[PDB]
């Protein structure tokens, strides 16, 4: 499934580590656990 990376802190969202929930299905207000930015600051990787 599609991995996403934080444009500020490079935190990797790997769906394998998040219950195989796709990034686009995470609640809208989900934030980067490191730098606190919103999902719109993530790029596919
Ligand atoms: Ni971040």
């Amino acid at each position: 499934m599609q991995k996403y990376v934080c444009n500020v802190c490079g935190y990797e969202y790997d769906p394998a580590e998040h219950d195989n929930v796709p990034f686009d299905q995470l609640p809208d207000d989900w934030c980067c656990p490191v730098c606190g930015v919103s999902k719109d600051q993530f790029s596919p990787a």
